[PDB]
């Protein structure tokens, strides 16, 4: 397959048949300083019965971690047990559809690599693997990291694709279910007999970057639309759940994780299928 560049246009030729790809990028910042970036690739394929747009979602959700002493004998580490991302298609009434998305099902690897491949005619192939060793007319790579976390697709329909990236288990084998009758839950406990109430949490170099910094998701969807479609809408929601991991000293440190708070923010984007643009609206 031959491809050639012309700014935001890629002319793709495969066996006498030619298609075009138009790129559009928009960025938005939320009230709580979460970041969302959408890369839309509008495909123009006269040999396909409909219009196809591939959307790459890249974001940053701050961990919101805080460490403070309740007293000399009780310390608290607030941390993001769960990150949630929704891409909602608001135009199913106009028969605009999400026809595929990645990641699929559940992914547990520290590094996530997905691939969205388009074939002339409309065909779509989605892989939870990396590529790009195949001769697809258009392939889009998706990649992010999630040390100590897992990602599950909780919704996968024409109307919505949803992902939960939730804490799984520490390297030492502790999770939110761990309970030792003496030391309680020790998932983020640096030691059982040392440190102060704000000094005895797992050092930063031994915590997931999702806890020390934040989550940098990269997810993907594919939308289709009837040939004449001018505009459609999507909504992207970023959600973070914070928990409070308490350590309390009796004659040793005892650990316990409590629920705390949830923050959800939503950004709206309009797709102009004629001008090949994606713009935040509202
Ligand atoms: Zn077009
Ligand atoms: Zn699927
Ligand atoms: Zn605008």
């Amino acid at each position: 397959i031959r491809k050639e560049e012309n700014g935001n246009v890629t002319i793709i030729t495969q066996n006498n048949k030619q298609i075009r790809k138009y790129s559009s990028t928009d960025s938005a910042t939320t009230k709580s300083n979460s970041k969302i970036t959408v890369d839309a690739s509008f495909v123009d394929d006269k040999f396909s019965s409909e219009m196809t747009t591939i959307i790459s979602l890249k974001g940053f959700i701050p961990s919101g971690r805080k460490i403070f002493a309740l007293s000399k004998y009780r310390g608290v580490m607030r941390w993001p047990i769960k990150y949630m991302v929704d891409l909602k298609n608001n135009s199913l009434d106009s028969s605009v559809k999400i026809v595929d998305s990645v990641p699929k099902n559940t992914i547990s690897t520290k590094e996530v690599n997905n691939t969205i491949s388009y074939s002339i005619g409309g065909g779509i192939d989605t892989s939870n693997k990396a590529s790009l060793n195949a001769n697809y007319a258009v392939s889009k790579s998706i990649s992010y990291v999630q040390p100590d976390y897992n990602t599950i697709q909780t919704n996968d329909t024409n109307s919505i694709a949803s992902w939960n990236t939730e804490f799984a288990e520490t390297r030492d084998g502790y999770n939110v279910n761990s309970w030792n009758i003496v030391y309680g839950n020790q998932m983020f406990m640096r030691s059982r007999y040392s440190g102060t109430s704000t000094t005895n949490f797992t050092p930063d170099y031994q915590l997931s970057s999702l806890i020390t910094g934040g989550f940098s998701p990269n997810f993907g969807v594919v939308l289709t639309a009837p040939n004449g479609t001018k505009k459609s809408q999507i909504e992207i929601s970023l959600k973070r759940e914070i928990n409070s991991y308490h350590i309390a000293w009796d004659t040793e440190w005892q650990g316990r994780n409590y629920p705390d708070s949830k923050i959800e923010e939503t950004v709206k984007f309009e797709l102009d299928w004629e001008k090949h643009t994606i713009r935040q609206i509202s």
